[PDB]
């Protein structure tokens, strides 16, 4: 079931979080955060900039000093704190889900059943890793005792997007804190509220001051300040491929800080002729339209084998036309508004480009409401690889259906992209499944399913969809600095 | 028990290696490689540039295609090939050691007993890793079967320095080949010969054409071409910190290729009052003077506790004065010439700066021979943290001895650096050793020893000394692209 | 902060626990459990036998059937349940500690601050392991996809001792439940209460019926029934070496069930001449006297270097004389009574033997109270290796102090034993610590400390002190059955 | 590509191997080893007994002493030695293959192409493990430094069968030697020759005396002396379930030595109606008839779905009737003789048993030649679960074909056995494969293939088919003794 929401939840936090205290921007400047469903301003938020970032970094660095409460804390206790933070989030689940929906636009039912649940599972998962990421005792040559210490990388700058505000924060905080690092987080200007409230919970949980610092603000200012900072040891970024470049260049230009990127995609969803029609159709719909189509791993290239193409398209169009668009607080709503005006216009622009280039508009294609940033579930058929809607990430409710003949053909076409975040394969055949999962150049390959995330399984991109991995044990690698200690001994023995 | 060397080894390879064939630069241009012991030209070498690197990348990419011999090869067989390569190198050990000394300048005895031995151990170590770097089967939530495939990152651009020509090539090829990647290597212009001959052995061993391609040439040309190439998936660089920045910026500006860096250092060698005097003195000498002082992790900051400072310095000066400098082919020679004129002049410049800033010159300080790039073993006493020779990497036979009082003091001074490649601690006290090894911010902390390397133990730097690790199991991480495959199953059970 | 105890807590559970329900023994027989501090009966407890064990096994087997709630449960959820169990035990902490002290005899302060704290840390540690014990994807030769599934071993029979009732229960349940196994636990006849109450908490936590079944009773009856059962897949035993043999014999004679043993010991505590006198004395005292000396890893062989022997002995005797013996509920009591009469007499018998064989009685040596099973802290000096009190496990407040001269001597004397559960070394010298830690043949070697347990570090014995390890990642191995799945694929690629 | 064999290979080794030297049995007794193809005696072999085993154990223990060549040797060097042994075995490949066939009876082509090839890959695989089985540095609570040492278990008694003489020796020596243990091996009385020759190669390779000792002789004498020896730390046995019990009982009755067992089986080969008929028929034949049916994991229960039963049986019978039985040295021979008379008679007995209980004899069922121990490829149809030929391991060329209807039915029937060594599933359906591979209670589950072994993939049984695993990383666990070292440090930091 799902508890009734407060459609107009009160905002308790809207400032910069440093040393477990709330601060106004040094410039005293604030920026408005809008409710995408109405287009009206929710409240003002402290606009952090370079100077505010500097304050946050110094606080983090201080909390990371040898002998500090955070450094001396037992690894198991860090796990205890993460579990406490999770318990607190669960206590304030209904409120957080409502505030998430208010600032993001996604359906309250989803924020409660999906986003929040995943946030809880992510933090609790990593909570258990806190005291289990062992170093090694190595059998080196000669009379020596060699071993490695898995230490925290240090002050970690984390910049996250707006599509999954709370979840993105969880994916970043979970591994970082589990391994004993300190954080200076830069949340999206479109969705700063939920993350800021969580900071209050981090304080309530008992995390030492300076361990987690959140600086709301713009990208070119606050974000770039973190990426170019001389005292930030590592930066984790999740967003567009274009900005990912800026981040890596900034890291190489400054202090050569370690970098991991989770960028965009143009994920291919391959439906073989032997697939379960009903299942594939529903999953292909979910694969694309999930979260208003604002998912980095969205199945934006639906490949369908010719023998079943016509039927698949017919069923897909019907499903899209039946997709309920409206008030995200209404239990019947399947699709809310896009995050903001910029995205709203961007998507309409892509739809226009799709029409211009010859793609067959099967349904939707325009605005779905007079107020808010609602867009009709759109489906394009007979899409070709060279079309703009087949190459660029739309990040909206715009489905692309392409036809193919052979398995060798679809492999080449699916892999012919600078992106490689994810891919899916729908088939009943064992050999086909194995052939494709191996051949596909993507960080995650789903078989007879889509958007199946687990805190236990790593997620990340190939090619220009990013570098490094998040979630699972792999998610701890980027947050660890390996130290080798080689000691001379009297006489080494096996 | 070292075999008599051939002081005038014949050069059989001096061109660009692509598809197991030797090619002249497209521009037909060549550059001279000098014997640092005489200053005379050994021979000309094909000067590779962008167009040459482009040919290399295409060959590598072709060898990496799905279904190719290298891709279909059993992981165990890749291990067999690496073992065969090692066997071939051992067969031609005496020749390679001589050719190494001829082009690099290091004593032949060291080339044979150290470099070649370490080359063999590295290749053989990784040969064993070829079929053991397992992926994982993950207990994800829901009715799904989730697992990861540890696939090769792809086309790897590897740029190596001149201080350890053969060894650096092995540290690179070992992990790359063991994990099934393809290589486009750019060797140092100062020492291209030995690596090129090894390429001939790579062909002889049976490695498929295009798996390993070597392009000799300059850095701003060939090296930059690789770092900025749109089809190179990963770049591994070892060299100066200055150039490391260029590499990472090039990667972010191009295709967001994965990057790992092994940069410079100013490693502190801490000698506590309770240390074994004789041992610490000898190890401190080796720590700094090894390989003409041309070691990335050289103990260029010798911290000595006041109570033993005087005696330590006296013994160190004596050892430095008795260090034999001369023909690297003479068995009595402990120190050969510096790699080239540029390094020769740079070192003298640092010695001049050391005198100008108030450091007490105890011995050496000038040229050691009329012909070649020989420098006298130089030792500076009463060095202060603020001095240039105390902050900048000299990369030559110039020792810095600093005095300290407390253990807390030395930690702070040792850690006050933008470098953090290595560090050492000499003491008989258990608690002191553990306190320091933990407190020191360096990739490798040696206790009662120095420059102890093992193919089993990872090596890499903290801060601006680099990112990522080489050697050991960790050395495989950067050469692996993790793919998650999540399959829907009828009913998941434990 | 130790809360005021209920020096006579009420017993709510005293029956057999099967399918989350309380049952009387099939025979309806019961056995008394005595308060060692008064010798008075606390209450009767259902005396389980073979027929009762058979019921428990069938219940366990049923809960382990493919498709059952326990088998289908998400691994992460098993973790949640273990964390819930912990929270429940923490809620009833004060009560459990008191009940522990009542049935066992250990000081309430220790039961609260040590036993329960460790029980909570153990369960919470393993809760985090529930969804992280991955299988592997293996790069096998040929066109195949090979991987391993880490499945539960199945029905696990767990037999535990009386020295740490609650903690031994946690050490067993934590790893077993985290890996998805089912349990048929046989608790000690001397201390069945606390475990039985925990079963109530297991039910309250939400664990499916049949997952954990507890059968109180005698060893030759219930215990042997489990060890010899044809449907028990694995048995984990902790107790004496003598019974350990019976366990392995029973396993081999029955169905070849997997076996792991945590037996007795005669752990050497080596005090080098350069050790911290005060610290070594206090730790050596703790090492032997902890938990009324009823610790499997007790430092029952205190080796002291001759140069410091006299002083160490003097200080040791003073500390032993000042050790407060009395009512466990009194805050000032450091030592409570022995678990039962049998142990009471066995200890006195050993003290008598110590006197008869020439060991020098320095203090104590007799009964400490008129009522209960209290024994005076006894210390024997000038003990020789061949003496009975130097070879056999006393399991009481009887300290053995031996004199030695050289480090080579002590290693040989320490290792000359059929036991090898633990050992300790006290010294300030780095080389000595490393030499001894490597040379000593024991599952755990403590340096400058003793009885330092962590749920993160494995514990187990060498030689006849047992086989297999508990705690840490290693504790999951014995509870895992490895399955290899090798699938034929169209064409294998790296 | 198989070199012409020496049909009458000379025997160079037929004594007891201790300390790299050949010794006669203390009793001077010898036993004949027979050529199963002719029934003639090949030669006599020293009959080792208890006293001979005692000598071997003492030699092994001596070679395992702290500071010995074997204990001090670099782990990487152990790998070098293993690779050398492999090279020597390959050098004498043709000879060993012929001698294997001479004493065992299996076809020379198979001995050369399969057995020897597998032996080479096993040792070479484990050679790579020697310096890679790392211990751990654990983030324990409090101010401590905790880590583990992966030490050798010690003196390992290894008892192997006669079905795969050389391969079984490799599966044993590889992991034991890679981890630095010492060995006392007891080879099968029916096939002692090849293992003894390999011992010569062991000495030639450079292994220190006492590291590997081989004692040929009978089971109740030599084998039992090893299992019950007071100085043998671990025993690995491969053979019948009956003797496996004796081994575990001996271990528990003696010194509680660690035990791993690889026993028999009655592995089910499930053929679904949608399987590739031709492929399944050929694979089901191989599954049962390989190595004269003398394979522990032989697919002795071929379950076939009713809709394809009739055709499958027809094709199976035809294939069985075409299977060439004859001189193992003739290239045309597919099946040689059974290992000895005892097995010969046992098989004939089971064949008669099958006829008596109602199983339909489709072909064969009798002796295939006048001389030797040749038996006709026998196929039984319409076999029922309750029949003896359906429950007990025949270990001969006798196929059982059973009919089933549903997938749920077959799972229950396949799992209804005290054996659980292996199983197979033939189907084109993804879901069926996953459903079955998860449901089957077997150590190895092959999908669309059978008898696919890889040094990288673990092998072992469930239930009464054994305990523990061999091959892969898992094969190292039983050969490792874990030691925890917990050191007190000034101040623990992350
Ligand atoms: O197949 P299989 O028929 O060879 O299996 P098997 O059990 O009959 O024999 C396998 C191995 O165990 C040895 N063995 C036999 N009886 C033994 C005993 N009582 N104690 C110790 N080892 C014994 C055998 O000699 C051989 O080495
Ligand atoms: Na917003
Ligand atoms: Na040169
Ligand atoms: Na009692
Ligand atoms: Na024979």
């Amino acid at each position: 079931a799902v508890p009734a929401p407060n459609q107009q939840p009160e905002v308790f936090c809207n400032q910069i979080f440093i040393n477990n205290e709330w601060h106004d921007a040094v410039s005293r400047k604030t920026f408005p955060t809008v409710n995408p469903s109405t287009g009206e301003v929710i409240c003002q938020v402290a606009e952090g900039d370079k100077e505010d970032v500097d304050k946050a970094v110094k606080a983090a660095r201080a909390a990371f000093q040898l002998g500090s409460p955070w450094r001396r804390m037992d690894a198991s206790h860090r796990g205890r704190l993460l579990n406490r933070l999770a318990d607190l989030i669960e206590r304030d689940r209904t409120y957080l889900a409502a505030l998430e929906t208010l600032d993001n636009g996604k359906p309250y039912v989803i924020s409660y059943l999906v986003d929040l649940d995943m946030v809880l599972k992510c933090l609790r998962y990593y909570a258990g890793w806190a005291d289990k990421y062992h170093g090694k005792t190595i059998p080196i040559d000669g009379d020596f005792f060699s071993y490695t210490r898995h230490e925290p990388v240090g002050v970690c700058g984390q910049i996250i997007p707006w599509n999954f505000p709370l979840l993105m924060q969880a994916w970043k905080l979970g591994p970082a804190l589990a391994t004993g690092n300190v954080v200076v987080m830069k949340v999206a200007e479109q969705t700063p509220l939920t993350a800021l409230y969580v900071a209050n919970l981090i304080k309530e949980a008992g995390f030492p001051p300076g361990v987690v610092n959140i600086v709301p603000g713009f990208g070119p200012t606050a974000g770039a300040a973190i990426a170019s900072h001389e005292d930030v040891d590592k930066v984790a970024f999740t967003g567009s491929t274009e900005i990912g470049r800026v981040i890596q260049v900034a890291a190489g230009s400054s202090n050569l800080k370690r970098v991991t990127l989770e960028l965009g995609g143009k994920s291919p969803n391959i439906i073989m002729s032997d697939a379960d029609m009903d299942w594939a159709v529903e999953q292909a719909h979910f694969a694309l339209f999930f979260n208003q189509g604002q998912c980095c791993c969205a199945g934006s290239r639906t490949f369908v084998q010719e023998d079943i193409y016509d039927e698949f398209v017919e069923r897909s169009v019907a499903r899209a036309k039946s997709r309920v668009v409206g008030n995200p607080f209404d239990s019947k709503t399947e699709q809310g508004p896009q995050v903001d005006e910029t995205q709203f216009k961007k998507i309409l622009g892509y739809i226009n480009t799709g029409k211009q280039e010859g793609a067959k508009l099967l349904c939707g294609g325009g605005i779905a409401a007079d107020r808010g940033y609602f867009i009709q579930p759109t489906v394009f058929g007979d899409v070709q690889d060279g079309m703009t809607i087949a190459k660029e990430e739309i990040f909206g409710p715009v489905m692309q259906i392409l036809k193919f003949k052979t398995i060798e053909e679809v492999v080449g076409r699916a892999n012919n992209s600078t992106y490689g975040l994810a891919a899916a394969v729908f088939t009943k055949d064992l050999d086909k499944a194995n052939y494709l999962s191996q051949a596909l150049q993507a960080g995650t390959v789903w078989v007879n399913c889509y958007d199946v995330f687990g805190a236990q399984s790593p997620f990340g991109g190939y090619k220009m969809s990013g570098s490094g991995r998040e979630l699972g044990e792999y998610g701890l690698q980027a947050y660890t600095e390996v130290k080798t200690v080689t000691v001379k001994v009297p006489q080494k023995n096996s």
